[PDB]
């Protein structure tokens, strides 16, 4: 069973490629979460120099695994029932009046760390534009992450807008569609329609001089009685 690998505190590692515009960019995260709060502590570095996209376009992409699921709705639990082989996670992020990212990520248990591999393309991008522009707020709204099952694909599907807070007080709309299969062939668990309530902080460490990201995030199920 995939739920008895996080009783506890489980290291995890993002390792991000990506393409947005035709500028390349890398990024490589560390830190630690612990499901039995749904809680998550990671920090991410931009490897390649400065990230041509601002911090908070990229959260929603850099381990839904992490959620906690009430005791009563722990048989609607795909994400760790797909452990340790895992699931692929594939995302179309797109932004309102501009581009989109196409993300494709893999994620599964190396030993006792859980790994998120991902590969990210962002296409049609104005230069002028928030994203591109830089004129997002470093911030992060509450938000619901809807989940549906999809039968056909042993998997799920899952919907959410995010809402970008842009520097002169409006709103800058990121559609999110979510598609998740499972990598291995074992059983998974197949969800009735819930929802995934997510809360993120984030913040700059003081001694770190490459561009970076601390962020601290809380995700919790709800929508079953």
């Amino acid at each position: 069973k995939g739920e008895e690998l996080f009783t506890g505190v489980v290291p995890i590692l993002v390792e991000l490629d990506g393409d947005v515009n035709g500028h390349k960019f890398s990024v490589s995260g560390e830190g630690e979460g612990d499901a039995t709060y749904g809680k998550l502590t990671l920090k991410f570095i931009c490897t390649t120099g400065k990230l041509p996209v601002p911090w908070p376009t990229l959260v929603t992409t850099f381990v839904q695994c992490f959620s906690r699921y009430p005791d009563h709705m722990k048989q609607h639990d795909f994400f760790k029932s797909a452990m340790p082989e895992g699931y692929v996670q594939e995302r179309t992020i797109s932004f309102k009046d501009d581009g989109n990212y196409k993300t494709r990520a893999e994620v599964k248990f190396e030993g006792d760390t859980l790994v998120n591999r991902i590969e990210l393309k962002g296409i049609d991008f104005k230069e002028d534009g928030n994203i591109l522009g830089h004129k997002l707020e470093y911030n992060y709204n509450s938000h619901n992450v809807y989940i549906t099952a999809d039968k056909q694909k042993n998997g799920i599907k899952a919907n959410f807008k995010i809402r970008h807070n842009i520097e002169d007080g409006s709103v800058q709309l990121a559609d999110h569609y979510q598609q998740n299969t499972p990598i291995g062939d074992g059983p998974v668990l197949l969800p009735d329609n819930h929802y995934l309530s997510t809360q993120s902080a984030l913040s700059k460490d003081p001694n770190e001089k490459r561009d970076h990201m601390v962020l601290l995030a809380f995700v919790t199920a709800a929508g079953i009685t």
